[PDB]
């Protein structure tokens, strides 16, 4: 093309929401194996599981730390219909505004 | 307490941004080793290398994705003067606005 193309950075397009499960291992492990059959229309693009540094502690998060990318809201709020949510983890949705 | 603490997201609070580095894996990797010494003041907490998949096309992301988290736009800005960025990678700054 020119080439003008990318640093390989997929959140670009605004309505890029992401879903930041940090589930613990084994349930997240079992999540993802059990979501990934009919719950695929959930999600878009995702991530493997990750972890997260801390800063001063010895310490990780020892819970995987999943990202879910979705551009339908109804994908989050038909979430309860199809999938609803199991106790022991927390979602939470971060809208990604790119700054440059 | 509660204990009604995190979820954890490290991304909560009204001003933390996200860097994210999808660089060449091996610059990537030069990149930490060469940095953690004296641009350890780029950042607060950062991620491991981490990598997408793609959806239909057969691949993954070859290039490597840190993620880095810093309070201070002085630290993505000063950056350029204490460590200038080389080319053949992409950073970009996605400002994270919580939205539930």
């Amino acid at each position: 093309r020119r080439t003008t193309n990318d640093g390989f950075h997929l959140l670009k397009a605004g309505g890029s929401c992401f879903a930041l499960i940090s589930g613990t291992a084994n349930q997240v492990k079992c999540y993802r194996f059990r979501v990934k059959k009919n719950h695929r229309h959930r999600y878009e693009n995702c991530t493997t599981t990750w972890f997260t540094v801390a800063d001063n502690g010895a310490e990780r998060q020892g819970q995987a730390q999943i990202l879910i990318t979705f551009g339908s809201p109804s994908q989050r709020q038909d979430f309860l219909k199809h999938v609803p949510l199991p106790p022991g983890m927390n979602i939470s949705g971060f809208t990604a505004s790119l700054d440059f």
